Order: structure tokens, then sequence, then C-alpha cells
């Protein structure tokens, strides 16, 4: 069968917390009064949750409120539990409040407003110094929650809210995130497709945080390329052939290996063989000067086959792409 796995760091944050910290099935909520947010606006609908921009009237404060479609009482609790475990984090978006949506009838989390641009705007003026500044703050949460023993699993510009005029960034979206357990076979249906490491992709259920690390990687490989997505699969075996055809087939089949897992066989007609690629191949004279050598090696240390080579959060911050950072 498989090969165990565990993470090379933070492996035993949850087993030296208190039960309470982790068992999110026995959260008991503190519920606030829903008569204090109006709604304002819808801003988004997803999968699980609709949200809204509203004001909280005993405040005049603007906040975000996000009401949950349902969905098992587990992964709510577990979505509160780590929001309220994570508050005060370096960039982890605040939960400020719990309420009873009336006419859902299912919780609706209130959040700290961020006066955000889309990625797609803004991704298209953020200069070689704002792109490493804003890594730089994305691995401090990632850090952060790592450090406590959670993995984010949704990784995504979407999922990074950034007001560019106070250069303030929020990690926001914990509807995915988990608690590390070593030795605990998670869901491998996290992450949008484009994000997916190749964990995922290949069903090895034994992941941990360094999945949070791939899908940095996609991104910053979007952001200093300037092709977002940069592994643009048309479905989920179609991202891993994206993948093989940079990262190559010898360490694709070096990962499973080690692993002792097997491909899909419906791979046999679509992965074919191919080479290693130089990161400097898709270097460009309209991408070029968000490109340095510490930004490709920097990269090159992310988009990892094998999770347990990934830098870590801490490992990233020490890179030399971030030497020009001015540290606060
Ligand atoms: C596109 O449809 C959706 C549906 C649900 C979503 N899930 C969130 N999960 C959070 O924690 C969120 C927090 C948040 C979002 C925007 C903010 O400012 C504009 C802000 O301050 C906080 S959104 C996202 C998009």
């Amino acid at each position: 069968g498989p090969v165990p796995s565990r993470a090379r760091v933070y492996t035993d944050v949850n087993t030296h917390r208190p039960r309470e910290y982790w068992d999110y099935e026995s959260h008991v909520v503190e519920w606030g009064n829903q008569d204090d947010y109006q709604l304002v606006r819808k801003l988004g609908r997803g999968k699980y949750s609709e949200v809204f921009e509203a004001i909280n009237i005993t405040n005049n404060e603007k906040v975000v409120v996000k009401i949950l479609k349902p969905v098992k009482k587990k992964k709510i609790k577990r979505e509160i539990k780590i929001l309220e475990n994570l508050r005060g984090g370096p960039n982890i978006i605040t939960l400020a409040d719990i309420v009873k949506d009336p006419v859902s009838r299912t919780p609706a989390l209130v959040f700290e407003h961020v006066n955000n641009t889309d990625f797609k705007q803004l991704y298209q003026t953020l200069t070689d110094y704002d792109i490493r500044f804003y890594m730089y703050e994305i691995l401090k949460a990632l850090d952060y929650c790592h450090s406590m023993g959670i993995m984010h699993r949704d990784v995504k510009p979407h999922n990074v809210m950034i007001d560019h005029e106070h250069r303030k960034l929020r990690l926001i979206d914990w509807g995915l995130a988990e608690f590390y357990h070593p030795g605990q076979e998670y869901n491998v249906r996290v992450a949008s497709r484009y994000f997916k490491g190749p964990e995922l992709l290949v069903d090895y259920q034994m992941y941990d945080y360094s999945l949070d690390m791939w899908s940095l990687g996609c991104m910053l490989a979007s952001m200093i390329f300037r092709k977002e997505p940069f592994f643009h699969g048309h479905d989920n075996y179609d991202q891993l052939v994206r993948i093989a055809k940079v990262l190559g087939t010898e360490d694709l089949y070096d990962y499973i290996d080690k692993y002792n897992i097997e491909l899909d066989p419906r791979f046999n007609d679509i992965l074919g063989r191919h080479s290693r690629k130089r990161w400097e191949r898709f270097v460009h004279s309209e991408n070029q000067h968000l490109v340095s050598p510490e930004a490709l090696d920097f990269l090159d240390k992310l988009l990892r086959y094998d999770h347990q080579s990934r830098l870590t959060a801490r490992e990233a911050m020490e890179h030399p792409y971030f030497y020009t950072v001015v540290k606060d």
C-alpha cells in the first residue's frame, strides 16, 4: 500500500494542545445579535455561502457578512473554531461576530471589511516590489496558521484580499481549512483546480501544510510570468499533465514511487514523456521586469512534486527573493 507521510514541521502542534483546541465538533457557538447588521449589497455567491457588504449599526462600522448555505454542522463549527483560534494572527481575516440568519436558518459570519481591488485588475499593475511585498505578507499568514496546526487548503488569488491603498492584505475563506493531525487521511477534493497540489491530483490523502506552499507557488508563477492561471488544466487529469509538461515526468514517477502510489491508468494515453524545463523559457519582454534569478530560484523551490521537499513558509521567508522587501 501507500507509504505514510507526515509534515516536516509543526507535526505535533495539535496533540500537545488541549482537545478543545482542535475538537471542533464539540465547540459551542457564542451567538451575537443578528439585528446589529444591515445588508448593503451582495458581493458574491459561492458553492457554500453568499457574501454581503454590511454595516454594524451599533458601530457605524463597515463589515462583511457571509451567510452559509446548509452543510453538515461539522464543517460550520470547523470554520468557526479555526477563525477563532487564528484571530489576531498576522494577516488573518478577523471574525468579528456570529449570528443566526432568520431567513436562511443557518449561521452568518461577520468579518472585518477590507477595501480590496479585484485581483484581475490588481495583478495587471503589481510591480516586482509589490509582488515580493505581498508574497511576504501571505507567507506571514501561512506560517502563522501552520504554526497553529491548521492548513488553509484553498490558497488562490480570490482568497487573498488586498487593500492596495493601505498595503493591507488578509487571507480569507477558511471554509476548507482543517486541523493537521499526523497520519490523518484527508479529502483530496480541496483547493481550486489550478492550485491543486500533485498530492491531490494523484489521490494521496496523507498530505499536510505543504499543500498550501504548492498553491502559493502557483500564484507566484502567475504573477511573475503574467499568465493567470499558470497551470491551466481543462480538468483534474489535464491539470497534472500541464504540471508534468513543466516539471517533467521523470520526477513525477520518482514522486509516486517514493510514496508507493500508482497513477490512474487513464493517464496511459495522455501523460507522455517530458523533460524538466528551465524556468527561463517562460520569460519574455512583457514579464521580464517581474523576473529575477532570485524569483526563479524561489519559485523552483516551491513547485516540487514531493510535498516533503517544498520550502516551508518559514524557510520561504528566509529566501533572497525577499531581501529587497523592507521589513517593519
Ligand atoms: C464569490 O462568492 C463568494 C462566496 C463566499 C466567499 N467566502 C468567503 N469566506 C471569508 O472569510 C470572506 C471574507 C471577506 C470577503 C471580502 C471582504 O472584503 C470585500 C472581506 O473583508 C472579507 S469571503 C467568497 C466568495
